[PDB]
């Protein structure tokens, strides 16, 4: 007999949900049954007990039951995503988008979820919009974008529509909670490889456990100057997920000859002047940018290296930041997003 | 100040700066909180266990905007006998027996909202639904009055809502007995939660209040018979941790389930059988926790003794019984709200 007084009660003595508890939860949730009241101490009460992966695992579950899908046999069992939570506070230019986009380029299919800025300046969906790529195509379309273009982008608010009780509560609550971390877990296209960021260092290893249990080979990151992204100015600390197991390593960008960065000489502006920023990178701009989309855009490859059980960690961060590197230098990277742009024209 | 702000901190597991319970409190009773963000705030606050000062914040801000009674109606040794739930019978009983005793009692609460029950006082014919004028007069000519929460805190309405969507208790449990609209500063204050117990009491130092915040050692919201309460006795700003047993004053231990309060007309019927002389663990309860609220009234002096104080207040409650002054109170009270 689950209800809101068992549930948040549980929550409020510090104590973990029993099974499906959460799963409940968040389906009261979607469904549009929860009162704002309910939804908002619900998010806080787990924030504060300290969510678990089961936990986290079953509300990313409910959000992926309710979810549109993308059509069947559409994505390559080996695509990426590069997403973060945000909320890192920094309004840097856009790295996962950045990232993404060479990715691609690089020959590794990519379906990124995204969504506009919580509380920066742009986010990667404002940015893709100021480029002129198209952020409101639906599954079908999207499938197309990826077969045709070799990216997909999974607008957050037209494939999870039923998540709007949801967003409006944590707009008005303002303080992250759980919640926060549900974007990057919810990519409706499902795929099983990706560079992860994580703002909030002590839910990150939460985050990791729910890919574990996936079965994903993802990297979730955290930059030790707070980014969800890794980072130049400093050491990330990464939750390296494979095998359905989770293992906890520091990364210094220095160990690959990255000089260190300012977190300054990466921030962001408004939605045109990110967009202007894509733009420097992929026309070759050298910089404290360039360095970390390209360290960004090795690591998701690194990822997608990490589907195989053969994949080596050094060996793969050399290849991810040659190919990576390459994509953006030939070329490809700027072509790429050109052709995508041509692409969303063309519908 | 900002509810990112202050929900962060609280997220943070850290206690809040001065005034910011006091700005989230006040957000809340202007109608300016969304209810996500009263939901939050009652759940964060409760997470992060409340201090005192935080609890006194909150109460202060809400009595800022209550409706007062009119002046000088209140008189300075009026007595407040209630508990935060968990024995609404108990408290009930136990004001009617204190007020017949002559000690004036003010009680404040909602139905079973700022402390529930008052359904018990509705189903013995007691109209608890009236403004400051009226309460004052009932004060004066009966003894005994009763402020009606949604009445004296209508800005609360936001706040109350909010606590039944989420059904589990929370901070707000905590602040009925500090934002009785009277502010008796005397009373006797059960507590369910042994440490929220000790934070009650904190609240009452602070305000110079004569108080027992009593808490029974078997969870009861008031002086038990089952077992051993602890007693947190506030007096001249000052606490002091104390374990009571009724065995010392010859009260045979009972069962809980003997003590526990049910619905208005259940506890009606028992008020009434009670008051009409019924012997037994009831009675027992009623008689010692009316006597712990004139141990308090009496600590309104600083030449009052304990084991003393508790002698003459268990002599005078079982007095107001035993003649029938208990049950005549009732009966005028009733009357009372028939006459206006
Ligand atoms: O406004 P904030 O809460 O700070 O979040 C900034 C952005 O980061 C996240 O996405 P993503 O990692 O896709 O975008 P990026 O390209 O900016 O890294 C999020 O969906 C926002 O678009
Ligand atoms: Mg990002
Ligand atoms: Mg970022």
């Amino acid at each position: 007999v689950p209800s809101w007084p068992q549930i948040l009660g549980r929550l409020t003595d510090n104590r973990d949900l029993a099974r499906g508890q959460a799963a409940w939860a968040m389906d009261q949730i979607m469904t549009g049954n929860a009162r704002p009241a309910q939804i908002a101490a619900f998010a806080v009460a787990m924030t504060m007990k300290a969510p678990t992966a089961d936990e986290v695992g079953e509300l990313a579950g409910v959000m992926l039951s309710h979810a549109h899908p993308l059509p069947a046999d559409t994505v390559p069992d080996d695509a990426v995503d590069v997403v973060g939570t945000g909320g890192d506070g920094v309004n840097t230019v856009n790295l996962s988008t950045m990232a993404a986009i060479v990715v691609a380029a690089a020959g590794v299919p990519v379906v990124k979820h995204g969504a506009r800025a919580a509380s920066s300046l742009s986010g990667g969906a404002d940015t893709l919009e100021a480029l002129g790529v198209r952020i409101d195509l639906g599954p079908d379309l999207v499938a197309r974008s990826l077969a045709e273009v070799g990216i997909g982008f999974c607008f957050a608010p037209r494939f999870h529509p039923s998540y709007r009780h949801a967003a409006a509560v944590r707009r008005e609550i303002g303080v992250p909670t759980v919640f926060n971390l549900l974007g990057p877990l919810t990519n409706p296209a499902r795929p099983r490889a990706g560079l992860i960021g994580c703002a909030f260092a002590d839910l990150a290893e939460v985050m990791a456990g729910v890919f574990a249990a996936r079965r994903s080979s993802v990297l979730v990151v955290h930059g030790d100057d707070g980014l969800d992204e890794l980072t130049t100015t400093t050491t990330s600390t990464i939750w390296r997920v494979a095998a359905g197991s989770v293992d906890k390593l520091t990364f210094d960008p220095a160990g690959f000859g990255f000089a260190r960065a300012q977190l300054d000489q990466l921030a962001g502006g408004d939605a045109q002047a990110n967009a202007a920023a894509v733009r420097a990178v992929l026309g070759g701009a050298r910089g404290p940018v360039r360095d970390a989309v390209v360290l960004n855009a090795a690591g998701a490859i690194v990822a997608h290296a990490g589907l195989s059980s053969r994949a080596e960690w050094l060996p793969a961060w050399e290849e991810g930041l040659r190919r990576a590197s390459a994509a953006i230098d030939t070329g490809a990277a700027e072509q790429l997003l050109a052709r995508w742009v041509r692409f969303g024209r063309q519908i």
